C-alpha cells in the first residue's frame, strides 16, 4: 500500500491524536516525523486545507494520506522540543536573547496563522519544536479545528490545561485567536521563571491559580464576564498582584508584552501582528543554542 514507502526509524511520542515516528521516505529519501492517527469527512477537507499554511515558523506538513481507516500526516524533521529545552536548561535558564529569538518567531507563526483565520487553540512546550540553527517551529496547528481538543489523549493522558485561555475555561463556544496568544504568555514567563506559571490539575484549579495572581475578573476589566457559562458569582474575589512578583527578573518592556498578552478580555488582549512591534524586539537578535 501507500505505507510501503516509509521504513520507521524510531518512536519520537504519543500526540494527542496518535503516535509519532521518525521515517525515511524510500522514494525521495527525506527523513519524515510521520503522525498515525486511526480513524470523518470533514476532518479530511479541514487537515488538507493545512498543507497549504506554510510559513518557517510553522512545521511544514509535507502530506495527507487517508489509508486503511487511518490518517498519516507526514511532516518536516527537527530536533526536539522547547518542553526537553527548558528540563536541560533548568540549572542555569535559557538567556534572554535566545527566549526574545524564539517568542519573536512564534509570534510571527501565529501572525501568519491568524491572518488566514487559523487557530492553533492547544499551544504548549511540546508543540513548539527547535533545531541547532536558532529556528523555532509550531507544531500541530490547525488540528483542533479538525478532531477538538479532548479531556484525554489516545494513549488516556490528560491533555494539559495550563495555557488554556480564561474564556475557554468559562465555557464559551467560540474561541478567537487570542487564545493562542494567552498560551504563548503563559510559555514567556515559564521560559524566564524555569516553572509553569498556572499549573492548574482541573478546571476550576487552573481558573483560580489565574484569579490568584491577575485578579479575579470582573464587569470593570472584562464586559459580559459575569454572563458567561461557567461563571459563578460564587468565585473568591481576589487582588491583582504586581507583575514584578510574577516573573523576575524580566524588563520592564518584557513584564509590559506579557501583561498584554495575558489581559482577562479576549478583545484587549495584544494580537500577534501587534506584539511584534512591541518595543521588547527592538534588540532581537537570532542566537544559536546549546543543544
Ligand atoms: O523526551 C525528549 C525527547 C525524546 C524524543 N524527542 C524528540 C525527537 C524528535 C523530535 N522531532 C520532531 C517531532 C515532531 N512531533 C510532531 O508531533 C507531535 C508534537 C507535539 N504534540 C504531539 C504531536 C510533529 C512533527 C515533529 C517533527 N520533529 C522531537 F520533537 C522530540 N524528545
Amino acid at each position: 500500500g501507500a505505507m510501503e514507502n516509509f521504513q520507521k526509524v524510531e518512536k519520537i511520542g504519543e500526540g494527542t491524536y496518535g503516535v509519532v515516528y521518525k521515517a525515511r521516505n524510500k522514494l525521495t529519501g527525506e527523513v519524515v516525523a510521520l503522525k498515525k492517527i486511526r480513524l470523518p469527512s470533514t476532518a479530511i477537507r479541514e487537515i488538507s486545507l493545512l498543507k497549504e499554511l506554510n510559513h518557517p515558523n510553522i512545521v511544514k506538513l509535507l502530506d495527507v494520506i487517508h489509508t486503511e481507516n487511518k490518517l498519516y500526516l507526514v511532516f518536516e524533521f527537527l530536533h526536539q522540543d522547547l518542553k526537553k529545552f527548558m528540563d536541560a536548561s533548568a540549572l542555569t535558564g535559557i538567556p534572554l536573547p535566545l527566549i526574545k529569538s524564539y517568542l519573536f518567531q512564534l509570534l510571527q507563526g501565529l501572525a501568519f496563522c491568524h491572518s488566514h483565520r487559523v487557530l492553533h487553540r492547544d499551544l504548549k512546550p511540546q508543540n513548539l519544536l527547535i533545531n541547532t540553527e536558532g529556528a523555532i517551529k509550531l507544531a500541530d496547528f490547525g488540528l483542533a479545528r479538525a478532531f477538538g481538543v479532548p479531556v484525554r489523549t489516545y494513549t488516556h493522558e490528560v491533555v494539559t490545561l495550563w495555557y488554556r485561555a480564561p474564556e475557554i475555561l468559562l465555557g464559551c463556544k467560540y474561541y478567537s485567536t487570542a487564545v493562542d496568544i494567552w498560551s504563548l504568555g503563559c510559555i514567556f514567563a515559564e521560559m524566564v521563571t524555569r516553572r509553569a506559571l498556572f499549573p492548574g490539575d482541573s478546571e476550576i484549579d487552573q481558573l483560580f491559580r489565574i484569579f490568584r495572581t491577575l485578579g479575579t475578573p470582573d464587569e470593570v476589566v472584562w464586559p459580559g464576564v459575569t454572563s458567561m457559562p461557567d461563571y459563578k458569582p460564587s468565585f473568591p474575589k481576589w487582588a491583582r498582584q504586581d507583575f514584578s512578583k510574577v516573573v523576575p527578573p524580566l524588563d520592564e518592556d518584557g513584564r509590559s508584552l506579557l501583561s498584554q498578552m495575558l489581559h482577562y478580555d479576549p478583545n484587549k488582549r495584544i494580537s500577534a501582528k501587534a506584539a511584534l512591534a512591541h518595543p521588547f524586539f527592538q534588540d532581537v537578535t537570532k542566537p544559536v543554542p546549546h543543544l
